[PDB]
C-alpha cells in the first residue's frame, strides 16, 4: 500500500510541473495580446507628441 501511494505521487508530480508551465504559457500569452491590443495608443502618442 506505501509503494503503491509513492508511485501515484510520483506519477503525479510530473502533471503538476506541466500545469504550471502551462499556467506560465497562459499569462505570458495574456500580457503579450495585451500589449498587442495597446500598440495603437503608444504610438499614436508619440506621433501627436
Amino acid at each position: 500500500e506505501l509503494e503503491t501511494a509513492r508511485k501515484q505521487q510520483q506519477s503525479l508530480q510530473p502533471v503538476a510541473l506541466s500545469w504550471e508551465k502551462y499556467q506560465k504559457q497562459e499569462r505570458q500569452l495574456a500580457d503579450w495580446l495585451t500589449l498587442e491590443s495597446l500598440l495603437p495608443l503608444w504610438f499614436a502618442q508619440q506621433a501627436s507628441h
